[PDB]
């Protein structure tokens, strides 16, 4: 599923990110349209071998499991292809357990390099919440 911007606002608002752990709706809006364009489909192969999954491209290499990245951990306890649901409460609930490990929003190299520090507030704009 692609969602729209403000869809995939009052998604996020409804399954509690909204100000998670100090990060405000913009934030992961952004990281969203920045990690997937919004696609809960997307998937891309990093150069260790491990894989990206979903609306917040979440990494085998730690977080879900895939069969296929040797000696990787799933501190998530699922299956990664169960991030690319069109329900995306499993993608929230892992991201949720990534931003509370000490790294904040900085794990999601996008968000780092292309919403950090902007004005994420313009993400969520004229949408209703
Ligand atoms: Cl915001
Ligand atoms: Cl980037
Ligand atoms: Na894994």
């Amino acid at each position: 599923k692609v969602f729209g911007r403000c869809e995939l606002a009052a998604a996020m608002k409804r399954h509690g990110l909204d100000n998670y752990r100090g990060y405000s709706l913009g934030n992961w809006v952004c990281a969203a349209k920045f990690e997937s364009n919004f696609n809960t489909q997307a998937t891309n192969r990093n150069t260790d071998g491990s894989t990206d999954y979903g609306i917040l491209q979440i990494n085998s290499r730690w977080w879900c499991n895939d069969g296929r990245t040797p000696g990787s951990r799933n501190l998530c306890n699922i299956p990664c292809s169960a991030l690319l649901s069109s329900d995306i409460t499993a993608s929230v609930n892992c991201a949720k357990k990534i931003v509370s490990d000490g790294n904040g929003m900085n794990a999601w190299v996008a968000w780092r390099n292309r919403c950090k520090g902007t004005d994420v507030q313009a993400w969520i704009r004229g949408c209703r919440l």
